[PDB]
């Protein structure tokens, strides 16, 4: 209750689109505290109608577990405003979602950042698991960028709070992630703590091949039937064997022979001090992480909240 | 100090936007920072300092920007970076609240006493810290204190009058008379600071001339006792206006009276009516939002 702020129309006000997806469209907004004369700029997006007749009580329900969680690498609901539509508000991140980015440097981002940025991604669903949380949607464009040393998953829980139609899990390109899910979700609709992992391994599949879309070209129909006779995803040009190996574990049909997002943590650790004997990249070593005086300058300005180290070459 | 801890931009990385306001020091500039291979515009402040009475030495101006950008603590603002070119231009966060002299004054009506009183506590907090580090601001000031949320206010400027090169309604004695600037005189500056808290950013000696307040003060003559203050609050604010620099109050003493104060503001400040501090929802909204830095928890009322 005291983690959640109730916002009124009439304390905030959307200045700018900034995108649309799967769940709602993004704004960039300004928040005026009651009897001041700032506005502090805030991000919030608009949600699409959910497929139940969910009432309002439930609907704040969800986001007051929105608004508990508490981990670098977990956005935190800040505020919501449940008027004729439901508009969540969080701080304003300026480099937006990870796949993007990766879409935006793809000639320029070295090992020890897409390493890092794994071991992060697998921190924030560790502590989701943790929380018995299950985010039913995992994927690159779920993360978001504060800076390009801190990412931080974004919208866990929407899928089930806004659902989706019936007709949508057998269309192209939906709202359904099919091309993301695991196999035993695609079947069944049954989304564990385990299919998480299946889409971090298609999430960490993005991050590889800087942006590329999973299965191209293929029928979210025929999904399930390639999926069943043997078929994944390949392995991107950058990736040595053991870097593929850990992302077909992910992608297996026995969702308890997967690895745990408590041992994914453990091994891309282990490979981000040695970047370059798992990751092959072209010009590699002039790709650096930032000396200790631009983070210094880019977390006084940007990310004053504590996160771990990233985690540093041998 | 670590020269990890400033950062020297350079102007192509960096364009003043809209300006904010001016100063004995310089022309203050909403900027946005451009970080090279990213298509980002961060908003910042800027400071470009006007010339200096006597031109110092580029080794000098760099020197110093080191132990500005050394500064650790909550109330105190750390130089974020500097660019040297024919100008110096300093840089930090951008507050879009501004500085408390302007706040207090466009809320003359609408502060409370728990805020008053906070606000001292955080500024003597801030002093205190400069005297640990053994920095002598030289212009402590209602508008040289910056708000980055209503609830948390941080000192800004410090040395900068020594490196550039006059207050007298603020200054000790012993600073008019001889230019003497102690951890002391900083006592009194706090002190005239405090008044124009209390006073709602009232303007000290108002119709004095500037060149009679040395003989004002030789005679005995002290700022009047705001309206609203209790004389356990004046009685402080006259103790940094002791002619004895060494029986002034130590800012380790402030921070202890006006935190009991602040337990009971409304037995120490008589104010008709304002506005109490926000619940613990509207503080950590405007916490997430804009101040995720370490602080202490803001005194409250018992
Ligand atoms: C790529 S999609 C996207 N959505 C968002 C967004 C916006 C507002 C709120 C939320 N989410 C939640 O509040 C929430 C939902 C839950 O279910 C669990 C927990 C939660 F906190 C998300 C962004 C985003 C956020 C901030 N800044 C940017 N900046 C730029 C340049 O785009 C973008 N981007
Ligand atoms: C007194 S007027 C003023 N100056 C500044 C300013 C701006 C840039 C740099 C500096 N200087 C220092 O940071 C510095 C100086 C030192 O010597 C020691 C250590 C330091 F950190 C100051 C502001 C200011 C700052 C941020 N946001 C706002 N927002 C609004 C709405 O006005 C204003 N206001
Ligand atoms: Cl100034």
């Amino acid at each position: 209750q005291a983690l959640l702020r109730i916002l009124k129309e009439t304390e905030f006000k959307k200045i700018k689109v900034l995108g649309s997806g799967a769940f709602g469209t993004v704004y960039k907004g300004l928040w005026i505290p009651e009897g001041e004369k700032v506005k502090i700029p805030v991000a919030i997006k608009e949600l699409r109608e959910a497929t139940s007749p969910k009432a309002n009580k439930e609907i704040l329900d969800e986001a007051y577990v929105m608004a508990s969680v508490d981990n670098p690498h977990v956005c935190r609901l800040l505020g919501i405003c449940l008027t004729s539509t439901v508009q969540l508000i969080m701080q304003l991140m300026p480099f937006g979602c990870l796949l993007d980015y990766v879409r935006e440097h793809k000639d320029n981002i070295g090992s020890q950042y897409l390493l890092n940025w794994c071991v992060q991604i697998a921190k924030g669903m560790n502590y989701l698991e943790d929380r018995r949380l299950v985010h039913r949607d995992l994927a690159a464009r779920n993360v978001l960028v504060k800076t390009p040393q801190h990412v931080k998953i974004t919208d866990f829980g929407l899928a089930k709070l806004l659902g989706a139609e019936e007709k949508e899990y057998h269309a192209e390109g939906g709202k359904v992630p099919i091309k993301w899910m695991a196999l035993e979700s695609i079947l069944h609709r049954i989304y564990t703590h385990q299919s998480d992992v299946w889409s971090y391994g298609v999430t960490v599949w993005e991050l590889m091949t800087f942006g590329s879309k999973p299965y191209d070209g293929i029928p979210a129909s025929e999904i399930s039937s390639i999926l069943e006779k043997g078929e994944r995803l390949p392995q991107p040009p950058i990736c040595t064997i053991d870097v593929y190996m850990i992302m077909r574990k992910c992608w297996m049909i026995d969702a308890d022979s997967r690895p745990k997002f408590r041992e994914l943590i453990i091994e891309f650790s282990k490979m981000a001090r040695d970047p370059q004997r798992y990751l092959v990249i072209q010009g590699d070593e002039r790709m650096h992480l930032p000396s200790p005086t631009d983070s210094n300058f880019y977390r006084a300005l940007m990310d004053e909240e504590d996160m771990d180290d990233v985690v540093d070459a041998d």
